């Protein structure tokens, strides 16, 4: 089979990757009592390459940043335990473990929080209700409080220590999620982000508070151990911008002198990241829609360095070495995404035969 570029070694900040398919974060709601599992220890080893970066599915920086059932947290000696074992695992086979950290801000229930407590936004406005990934029950949130101006570094600082936590958890790095609506993308997005302070009313107060917290995880831990995820484009969580690309284009210039590990993009779904991909200087990993073909693509024509996978990784442990191979790839079942089970639709699906 001839070589592709997707199998191509590729050097990340003090990280030498071996390839380019990139396991992308994907919530998986199985860890009970968002204390990470056993079965997560199997699920991310299935996965991991010598060389290979791995993405782990979004973690929890507080009690307020609950918005589901199951996910795992950062915050506590328990959780800082139970990840351990699960960071040995991939790190076993040789390879490279990024800690996505995450705050759901407004994409919450009072129910999810400490004390039946609102959940905390950039802004006041609730979400409207939306389906469920069954189709059939609906999920309802609550109307946020509005972040006090001299109480978001506090919020920042909890990316901060949940950052520290993830090297303590053995972590290679951390991905901050600042994607998707959630916290950080809340205040970035002018459809969401009607702050009349320092934090609003400009490209650049919207961005204020996602590069504060890359400036205090960075400090915390060093530049070369972090990433950022962004979705300039993404509209999910009515959280979209009356001008993407310009709000793109801003964030990977002004992520520029923080010389991080990288820069994760979300595809659209006239947009593109053509320009996001040459205004900035470092690693440049995409997102959204790509196979095999795609992937090669995207690196002979040069719109990225690394291209990360979600849907086909959840069907495929060894991804990688399909797409080497040029062999088949198993069909994920969306049905069993989110769902609890410890085997079922997490590590049942099949390697190579
Ligand atoms: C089941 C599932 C869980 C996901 N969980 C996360 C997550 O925790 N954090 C995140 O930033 N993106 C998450 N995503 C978005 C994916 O990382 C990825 O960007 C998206 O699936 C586009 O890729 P694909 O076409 O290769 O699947 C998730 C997607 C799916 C389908
Ligand atoms: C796409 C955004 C993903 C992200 O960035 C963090 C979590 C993902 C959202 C999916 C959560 C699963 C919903 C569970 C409730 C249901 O069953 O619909």
């Amino acid at each position: 089979v001839d070589k592709i570029p997707l199998m191509s070694p590729c050097k990340m900040g003090k990280f030498e990757l071996c390839h380019r398919v990139v396991l992308a974060p994907l919530t998986r709601q199985r860890s009970y009592g968002y204390i990470p599992q056993p079965h997560a220890i199997l699920h991310y080893s299935q996965r991991s390459t010598n060389g290979g970066l791995l993405i782990g599915e979004a973690t929890v920086i507080s009690e307020t940043g609950i918005g589901y059932k199951d996910v795992p947290g950062i915050w506590t000696k328990e959780q800082v335990e139970a990840w351990k074992p699960i960071v040995d695992a991939v790190h076993a086979k040789g390879g490279i473990f990024f800690c996505q950290i995450w705050h759901v801000g407004r994409v919450s229930n009072k129910d999810f929080q400490p004390n039946g407590e609102d959940p905390i936004s950039c802004t006041d406005r609730g979400l409207t209700p939306q389906i469920m990934s069954n189709g059939i029950d609906i999920a309802h949130f609550t109307r946020p409080r509005r972040l006090t101006t001299d109480e978001i570094p506090q919020i920042v600082n909890e990316f901060r220590v949940a950052a520290r936590n993830a090297i303590e958890a053995g972590f290679d790095g951390v991905e901050i999620h600042g994607a998707h609506g959630y916290l950080i993308d809340q205040f970035m997005k002018d459809q969401v982000n009607d702050r009349s302070d320092k934090y609003g009313g400009s490209l650049e107060n919207r961005c204020r508070f996602a590069l504060e917290i890359v400036e205090a995880v960075a400090n915390e831990i060093g530049s070369d151990r972090v990433g950022i995820r962004i979705s300039p484009f993404a509209h999910y969580n009515e959280a979209g911008d009356t001008n993407p690309t310009a709000l793109g284009l801003y964030m990977v210039e002004s992520l520029n002198k923080y010389d991080l590990a990288y820069c994760h993009v979300v595809e659209p779904r006239t947009e593109s990241l053509v320009p996001m991909r040459k205004a900035y200087k470092g690693t440049f990993i995409v997102a959204g829609g790509y196979d095999r073909e795609d992937g090669n693509r995207a690196l002979i024509e040069d719109r990225a360095d690394l291209v990360a996978y979600g849907r086909l990784f959840i069907s495929n442990p060894d991804l990688p070495k399909r797409f080497e191979l040029n062999a088949p790839l198993n069909k994920y079942n969306r049905d069993t995404f989110y769902t609890s089970d410890p085997i079922v639709g997490y590590t049942d699906y099949p390697f190579l035969e």
